[PDB]
């Protein structure tokens, strides 16, 4: 039994509630009609794959109920009262320690998605296909975990057939990679999807770093490409910024005072190449941020 | 946790296993790729509607797992070791008491599907759309329960929108009603589907009655229309038997010695009209068989 208590988010993706499962606080994502398929892929992933990781949004159950003589699709997960990284960054500013932890954990979590593992706690490789700051949740110990797997893709070296499902939804156009904005992404190849994930991590990286203080100054929060595209950008908008003009988020010049911000800037630059074969891997990213301080 | 133990049925619908849930005997229907949608509709029904009834196949859970780096859809229900009414009728012959009980319980179960109920143990009206002897299971107390809701349809007087889902599967052509074999069934109207259920009950009625002894004689088991159509009949086969030649299952003349078999024969005749508006309702059927002995 489950009781929704407190709606914490309304949107085009549906709604997220704080609920109780047996009095225990949990999060209930009610999917909208437009996303049935995203509920299925995500329920498919969490149930057929072990995903238990500190930096992946923890799963409890998936369920179907009826409000108003009509069916609602719920996903039921761990609840994080600080909320999304997007909300957190607006609310607050960061020091070096807190900055790196946030970005290390996103990479410690994405790497775990990205790689195949074997044995009793094994898993196929997974790509997210919708990495962004609104799809990351921030935990009381100030580590993040990755939410929203409704677009995800799987692969094993055991079988070597690609399972992309059949979801009519696409990414968030703001974080789309150039190959995707091109419609030149080779959908036949699994790594394509990883590399698409790496791009989006570079932009996330960029959103967080702005909120780290150095010489007593931060930039305000902005979404990527905030200066050059309107809210809810057309597909043909992002295409001209990213593919045609070939633009990227600016590095503020104050970052070049600081070695941490210069390091992270070196790093996000490596996530941002137009050729996807050239971008870094999550595991490189993880191990790199492991050294930086 | 669940462990399949013993496969009890392979077929085009997939497989049914005897399993354990926590050591408890249960039935695991593994759906084939061809039926995803039937798993969803059936998981939709059982979860969003209370269906707890002695003559409806009892639900425990629905689940997704991965054998061979690929996803299987399970439904997990009560297990009935005697198996399907189809298998039971071949195995055995019936007296009056056992005959009526079997057919009363099918009607006590279909009626419960067919009607809307209100309050704390309420339910919308449901049509089955695939009633047959293989979709009925026989219980140790020799009452039956209705299985397989993957084609089902729902309706409330509360809302009055029809929810037919979107399942590319059709009935079993052997039990298709003439309006369905016509492609003249008005898919906009809910009762159409009930009446289709009533037809199929008439044929089921006919299959069982053959196995009731009277004057020391039974007929062998046959599927409906066994004399005039081959195994796995074409759509255009059943059409010519039912719609064009306008045929029905014969009443054996020995039944007209017996009042019970004459009564049930009167009854199944009332399920078999070409016009669907003229067939009986499940509740009439139920209350009629309640009087007969
Ligand atoms: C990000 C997402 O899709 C999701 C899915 C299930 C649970 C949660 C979850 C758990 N705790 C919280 C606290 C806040 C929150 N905000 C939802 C809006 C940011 C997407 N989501 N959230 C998020
Ligand atoms: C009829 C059907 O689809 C179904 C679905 C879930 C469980 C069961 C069930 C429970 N106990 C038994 C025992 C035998 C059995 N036979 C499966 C073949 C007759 C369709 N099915 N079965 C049947």
């Amino acid at each position: 039994q489950i009781t929704l208590l407190e709606c914490v988010g309304k949107g085009r993706y549906g709604e997220v509630w704080r609920g109780s499962w047996q009095g225990e606080n949990v999060a209930v994502k009610i999917f909208s009609s437009r996303d049935e398929k995203s509920w299925f892929r995500e329920t498919e992933l969490y149930n057929t794959v072990m995903l238990r990781h500190e930096n992946i949004l923890g799963f409890i159950a998936s369920d179907m109920t009826s409000r108003h003589s009509s069916t609602q699709l719920w996903l039921i997960t761990h609840y994080h009262e600080m909320g999304s990284l997007y909300d957190y960054l607006q609310l607050t500013t960061l020091d070096t320690v807190s900055c790196l932890r946030i970005v290390l954990s996103i990479a410690s979590g994405l790497a775990h998605l990205h790689i195949e593992i074997f044995g009793t706690q094994g898993k196929p490789a997974i790509a997210h296909r919708d990495l962004k700051s609104k799809n990351i949740l921030v935990k009381k110990n100030g580590q993040c975990c990755i939410a929203d797997l409704g677009l995800a893709v799987m692969h094993s070296q055991s079988t070597n057939q690609l399972d992309v499902g059949n979801n009519p939804r696409v990414g968030t156009k703001r974080y789309m990679a150039p190959e995707v904005l091109d419609e030149t992404i080779q959908v036949d190849c699994f790594d394509s999807y990883k590399r698409v994930d790496i791009w989006a991590f570079g932009l996330v990286l960029w959103e967080v770093a702005r909120r780290m203080v150095s010489n007593g100054i931060v930039e305000d929060y902005k979404p990527p490409f905030y200066d050059v595209v309107p809210n809810d950008p057309s597909f043909e908008d992002m295409r001209k910024v990213v593919c045609v003009d070939q633009q990227r988020p600016n590095i503020p010049n104050r970052w070049f005072s600081d070695p941490t911000l210069t390091s992270l800037a070196k790093l996000m630059k490596e996530c941002w190449y137009q050729n996807p074969s050239a971008r870094l891997t999550a595991l490189r990213i993880k191990k790199t941020l492991t050294k930086i301080d």
